[PDB]
């Protein structure tokens, strides 16, 4: 199987590695537009950062940067995901009929299980050690930390499916970089294993590697010098079957997922 | 085992990807350094190019380049490689003790063969389906060039070895891009099969893509796009064992190595 492509549009101020670029909406829409020329299969949209040094945006805010660009989107029929924490922006998501939903908190508020069990949309239930709030640096013990995950996606899958979330809309994602820990052999060692985590819920599992923290710690490079070390974890991750690959560069990861099929 | 990176220091004007931008004597020597810092082990010097779009370059102009640029290379103590398939200019090569003599025609004039005998020196042999001159636009079959190659190394490793050259000093190249065909489909199952020329031989392999037209044509990216193309076949090459990797972004091939490392 071929991995399919989320790109990022950031439409914040403070991303790590591209904030500011795209806040204004025309430009967003043009990032979008380029993004899907590039091989983009969705489009992940972000109006509110979570890396360590993110500020909050509030929800009116946060819904008035989506609103534009999803409708704008929409008419093109370009497949929609919403990067969002926040139920009222998640509620918001649900009317506006995007095809995912993607939590960093891996939707931990019961209190709107009944609306989102109502919805068709797919939703991403990411793992963090944060588990609420935006990501940290904290170090971490790898296995403890994978252990610990394959618990959290059992008992938060559970919640869901029995608050009527159908089971095949859930897609995993063990989290990445500081999502997981400071040190880097925790985002090794989950990169390592996530077939894993396919293999014990049969579901879909997305990796999301692009720029991260823990790539420049290995190779020794800043956020605006990581492309190699991207596009080298995120072929490891789909020569081991990812599902689905969240990236900033999604011309790069495409002409490099085209060299390594032909090869393959 | 770990490939080692041959750097590629092109002292040309019309070199395919960098023609013009180190053909000053200062410049090609910041760049060698510059390669060596991202982790070059072998700086690969070229003073005339061999794209099918190359202009000969003449032996006193050649040796001209490489005069200076070898001089405070070997002050430094670098290991260099000079590609060159002009034997007078690999004479000279012979007298500076560089460690490396790269031809593109492999060695084919047996009248110099004693003298590259009595050198120390390791021999790149390369194979190309024009065997003699810079690479040319030609269509193949990649089953029968592949069988060619096999028989070509095997007829020009005993030539040289009954000439009183060591077999030990000889590393074997089966060419690329346009040394194989226009179309990529034979670079495609080079690529892939390049493993049997070692067991075959015995002998380490060179494999050298570095923005090489069939990457283009895969993807579909002009010369100046193709780094994500090339790493996507530089760290194929260097999962099958590939002995030697001849790049020109060496520092985004040594960050892509060092996170393949720690994947796998
Ligand atoms: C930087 C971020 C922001 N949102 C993300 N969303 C998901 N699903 N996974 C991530 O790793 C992730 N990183
Ligand atoms: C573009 C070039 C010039 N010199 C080379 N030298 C070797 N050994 N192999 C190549 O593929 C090669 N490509
Ligand atoms: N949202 C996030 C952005 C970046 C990182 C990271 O660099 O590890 C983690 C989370
Ligand atoms: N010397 C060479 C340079 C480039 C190519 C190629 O692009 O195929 C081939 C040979
Ligand atoms: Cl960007
Ligand atoms: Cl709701
Ligand atoms: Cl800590
Ligand atoms: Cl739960
Ligand atoms: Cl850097
Ligand atoms: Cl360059
Ligand atoms: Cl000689
Ligand atoms: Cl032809
Ligand atoms: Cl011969
Ligand atoms: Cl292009
Ligand atoms: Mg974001
Ligand atoms: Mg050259």
């Amino acid at each position: 199987g071929m991995s399919k492509i989320f790109g990022i549009v950031n439409i914040t101020t403070d991303s790590f590695s591209d904030g500011g670029l795209y806040l204004d909406t025309d430009k967003a829409i043009e990032h979008a537009l380029h993004l899907v020329e590039d091989g983009a299969d969705v489009i992940d949209l972000g109006a509110a950062s979570s890396n360590p040094d993110t500020t909050e945006v509030g929800v009116v805010e946060e819904i008035k940067r989506l609103k534009p660009v999803i409708k704008a989107l929409k008419e093109k029929g370009i497949s929609i995901s919403v990067d969002t924490f926040k139920p009222e922006v998640q509620s918001f998501c649900i009317e506006q009929k995007v095809d995912f939903i993607n939590d960093i908190q891996g939707f931990p508020y019961p209190e709107i299980y009944s609306g989102l069990a109502k919805s068709d949309c797919k939703l991403v239930l990411m793992h963090s050690v944060q588990r609420i709030g935006a990501a940290t640096k904290v170090e971490t013990n790898p296995a403890a930390v994978f252990t610990s995950m394959m618990e959290f996606f059992k008992e938060r899958i559970a919640a869901l499916v029995e608050a009527g979330v159908k089971r095949e809309r859930i897609i995993l994602d063990p989290g990445m970089g500081f999502f997981l820990g400071s040190n880097p052999e925790t985002s090794i060692l989950v990169l390592k294993r996530f077939p894993e985590i396919q293999e014990a819920f049969n579901l879909q599992v997305m990796i999301a590697v692009s720029r991260k923290s823990f790539l420049g710690k290995i190779t020794g490079t800043d956020v605006k010098s990581r492309l190699a070390p991207t596009l080298a974890a995120e072929m490891y991750a789909y020569k081991k079957g990812a599902d689905y690959l969240r990236t900033h560069d999604v011309k790069s990861l495409s002409d490099a997922l085209k060299i390594s099929k032909a090869l393959g």
